[PDB]
């Protein structure tokens, strides 16, 4: 088996106790990924009877309860985005190609639900044909990485009910096809399309900010310890409050690329403490982390563009440590607050 | 002081409290290893009494417990094997030599014991002579460990109840020199020579994996905290249960080198989700550790040997992660069961 | 032995662990090369247990993993071709001798594999005979190169499981007679053939390039450290993916000899930083080598033909570095990507 | 195109990252140089998404950071000094031509930077005409070499932001004229002008070496990896500490052509072993690298000259080692410590 | 000064860290050597405190640890083995002038070490006097080097403590005489009475090779790293094990000039594959370097001669590669493994 050999598949099932069969497969249920580490583990319960014995014996184990899920990483693209934003978030308004170019916003509301899926992990190739389905997927985590001369990735962190293998004879198994998107009709997001800009105190404008990196990671803290008596698997996967906390890499006292100057009080002075005084002082900033595709247009003027709006972020001290004589730099870490709106303009 | 300078030396002695002399040493007793970790430590008890004092004060300090132990690497040979494997298992049946070719077994018996020894330290060279003695010792771990372009390796893990310093003049100094076996009677264990056989399911017979390495550790789970209020030293090494747990890297979808093909039902297609349905519906397996040495007979055509049956196991989930497009490859841990069985047929 | 006293055979056996027999081999299998470098290589391992020793002693080694492969040139010709394209691409469509004058077709397909076989390099004289038998060899890589007063010269890279010797006597020995092609049925591809065409950009064809050299490289990126625990031989030569990368040395701001104008625009003016601004766009060119024999035809009016496509390829910045008073020249790099498809028109 | 239809301009810009323009090239701007090598280079990303294919696709492909630079070699003569010692050097005091004949003086200071500027290789002839612009410029690199039967030479090692061509029908595109110095106003420096002196120890004056060669790297360590996200540019060109090393072949216990003898006690008696002891007790040497040109005068009397003053140096072993039995001549190896100063008095 | 104006010459120190002086120097000390390379190196430390500066400055910067030592040739002759194989080997027993013609053999032994010695390299002539000294200095390598119409070479690697030079005035300073041997009594060994002898397989004696050059090299792996806190000086240089490899070159297939046919079988028949075989199963051939000079006589019939012996060989992959149509030459490169013996019998 090579990793070629290998496709993933995520389908969105109604109910959690609910797969998706190998039958329903189509056009984009199929995704192009890095790596994927999903696997299943059960436990192994031992009696606790006292017994003479050299080593631990088969007739006093029995298996215990199951658990399933792992991470997937993704090279952020058109499609990819339009399969897991929705996987992710619990909203979503609107359509991505939409004609007048707003593309679709996806936010979390108050009660709002993670949708459960089924994740497919099949292989081929001289070995055989064979399928690892993880059903009742939710996703965990999701973090947004940039780097420089790399593309935007997505790196997924899954916790599934269970799982199990299909194979040529099983009842539900069917031979898939993978079928994915052209070369044309797809493309990525890279890091020279990367915008981060800033706002804080009484600046009247977003501030474009020159940095190096940057990580946003959405954490919905899935209670994965629900279950029961008659049953060895999870009984639901309920979502507690959604984290979301990033970093990005940038210099001391570093001026804005473009917009206004960064200045607590919306000043044209440039401020060399300008995030180590909203570190200091408590105050709120409003980020926005923004890939935009110029080559690329929705509507007659609309490049196919996402965006990632954090109107309320608390930044931490940003670490801008004197370790040598060189250039002082170092990572602001920070924690979104209120809400998070990611607004994907694309056309497929 | 060289590594060359030194020797070891296991001596069995009678009971745990009473070392060996080293007047006692001969052949036999003296293995080359590739690294010793052997050493103790003793604790130093402060009094709690409130005081006045910038630092710890001499006159309100008292020596604590003592421990001791540590780790013996070797390279399993002919001779290694010979000393070590009475010391890892309770029970042995057999001579290795014996000339109808079955070796000797070595297993773990329902109230069997450890035999404790005494290990030697002992230096020489330009700087002077003295001996490290560690007495009451016993074997807590052994790993056996298979790599490409290697021999096979044994790691020690020993518990011992204390240290002590032998130098010229001391009651029980001897000058011993250390007598090892001939190039020509002495052997190793490599890698080109190991076979790693499986049999799940309705398997017939042993089949024959390609396996990368594989390790098996033997942990006897020694209770090391047995003390006493006349004493500084460890009372007794109880011995607990024992774990013996494994790995063995290979590739994902693997056929079998010989033997029946991979498959639960005994049939004759091969299985390529063999190993990961073992370890997802808690199927027990059968393996075999088993180095060959042709060129080496016992008996008219008997060939030396040491084989590991592990009638029962459990693997877990085997870890063919999808890290990228080339060979899917994982290592599959597991844990044994019933009974641990080694033969080793060998001339000396 | 001088080098006219040995032959070199290549024999494409069934399965990679499956030697070709000596006598199998027939006409057509035996080429006539520039120098061969086929060698294998056995690790030897030391054992790591500590030993006063002044140096490395016998009975302390053992005999570790076993490489072999190694480098052929040859001048790429009628017969060569025949024998070797099959052996450098995973498919073949046609017969290079067929009527219509369309000849064979070499491309890389999407889960191809390379052919593997046995290379033979035998020996005679007044020494004596024996054969050194590389089993299990894969094409590496495959170099075309075209310089001026010279013929069109392939230099292969092969990777085989394992070398053997053998000699009157042995089992599987028999007294081969090298065969060859006549003078008259065999031919080169000289330098005053070839053709190098260009076309980026929005022009319309095909233009010609006056280049004084130019090399191609076919990597296949086998995977050569498959080893197993129970043998000193690979397990296998997985290829990866394959690199065709390339070079043409030309003088800067070239005219074409013969098509369009090098204008990326298709215009009729001549662009002088044609190459220059190809690499600074991070445009896709399509290069084709040819090599034409039109005193050789295959049908009516086919001549003899050896074609190589590269519809997709990026040049690197040409190294056009004015470094004295005289032509600035330099060589332009290139990697191939989407395709590549060599045709061979010839008659045997 | 030859190396005479080349022309070579450097172009102080005003700020790092705004191109001086064509249309601004003057007199003055324009050098005789010996050769350059100044190319761009942009990085290709390929994606990390698994995907089967036999070739690099083109759709997966993104283009990457952008470097520029190289180096770029010049006779040192009255104008190229006059142009390049202010792009090498952080300050300036005074004019090369002053009538007292002081000339200017060129140093390194504390907190001092590197003009940036733009360097136009412009090509024109039969071809046609265009013009590799490399913006943002800094000296990385200078060295001054001066041989026996040469002429001062100086190679620059130059780092660039960006390259781009220009053509006719550009926006900035403008025909410019290289204009040079008459051959009677423009002069070089020779080897029979230089003179190497030495004072250590307690010697009094400076103390004549005859040296065959020498050399003086003066290295600006720029920090060319200040990428970002949103750009594929440089961001800046950081200079670090400046190393200035060199070198100066001579024979092996070498008497001083002029003043003082060479022994660091200040006496009269020569010293064998001068620079042997000199570079085994960790001595601080002062060096001088003189060019006078009696014939032509600034002042009165005041000569043109090119003085390199190295106050404190520091030599490695001088590599005097016994080859042969002619006469034992080696190099001297030595690092510059804690000022350097460069003065040009020169008539234009 | 000039090479025929310096002189060298070694003495064997009683401790590694006391010189021997100037003045106990006498006959035989000083040798006749092709080139030497001995020099010292003392690092320079730069405090890592932040400091604003353009270049390094002195107040900031220390004397760290030193390291000596270089390479040595000679001309394999009567004296220069006399003075040097003392130096390379552990052991020597008997005199190479003994009159039963016996001669000295010089060996490893397992606990053996190098003597140290004190290599002086003096100097003369017009520009005056002064004595480079490599104290605490050890053999780390020693190369013999025989080629068609040369001499048999020794190209030693020397590794001292320190460095110091000497100088008319100094406290050790004495002025020293060399004293050589006269042109009658010293002799070299040369090409045309080497003789190379191998014997593997079931060979009965040692059949002689016409190989066109050999090496030998005998590699003490000295720990030339041994530093301490308080010192600027290593502090030992601890031999490690003793790596004694070499090569010959000679033709591909090559029958004995004398002795036995090369047949791993003891026939009679030549064995065309002899050394690849060799090579091929990993057996162990036993070499002897043997220079014979019979015109000069130890005893009435005792020639002088000087012999290395190593009784167990392993040979690499000969490579005999096919390069041309002329005759298959190659190298084949060895290792030696248990011991290595040099005999030396020679009238002084």
């Amino acid at each position: 088996m090579r990793g070629v050999d290998t496709f993933l598949a995520f389908k969105e099932q109604a109910d959690l106790k609910t797969p998706a069969t190998l039958a329903s497969l189509a056009a984009g249920d199929f995704l192009a990924f890095n790596s994927e580490s999903l696997s299943g583990r059960q436990q192994v319960i031992q009696s606790r009877a006292i017994r003479r014995m050299p080593m631990r014996q088969i007739a006093y184990t029995a298996n215990g309860t199951v658990e399933a899920g792992g991470a997937v990483e993704f090279t952020t693209s058109n499609y990819v985005l339009k399969k897991l934003l929705p996987l992710i978030f619990h909203s979503k308004t609107g359509q991505e190609d939409d004609p007048d170019g707003d593309g679709a916003t996806f936010t979390l509301v108050n009660g709002g639900v993670l949708t459960p899926f089924t994740a497919f992990v099949g292989f081929d190739g001289p070995e055989g044909k064979y399928v690892r389905r993880f059903f009742g997927a939710k996703v965990n985590q999701a973090t947004f990485s940039a780097r420089v001369n790399d593309m935007l990735n997505l790196n997924l962190d899954v916790q599934a009910i269970g799982k199990d293998i299909l194979q040529p004879g099983d009842p539900g198994w069917v031979n898939v096809t993978p079928v994915y998107p052209g070369g044309d009709e797809e493309y990525a997001y890279v890091f020279y399309q990367a915008r981060v800009l800033i706002k804080a105190g009484d600046m009247a404008d977003l501030a474009e900010l020159p940095v190096e990196s940057f990580d946003l990671t959405i954490n919905h803290n899935l209670n994965t310890n629900r279950y029961r008596l008659g049953s060895i698997y999870r009984q639901s996967l309920d979502e507690g409050v959604t984290e979301v906390t990033g970093t990005f890499t940038l210099d001391a006292a570093v001026k804005s690329i473009s917009g206004p100057a960064l200045n607590l009080t919306g000043g044209t002075a440039h401020d060399p403490a300008f995030l180590e005084k909203v570190a200091l002082y408590g105050k709120y900033a409003a980020l926005k982390l923004e890939f935009i595709d110029p080559t690329r247009e929705v509507a007659e003027g609309v490049p196919c563009r996402l965006t990632i709006h954090l109107p309320f972020v608390r930044l931490e001290e940003p670490d801008f440590q004197v370790r040598d004589p060189g250039v002082i730099t170092g990572s602001a870490r920070f924690n979104a607050y209120e809400t998070i709106s990611v607004t994907h303009v694309a056309k497929f």
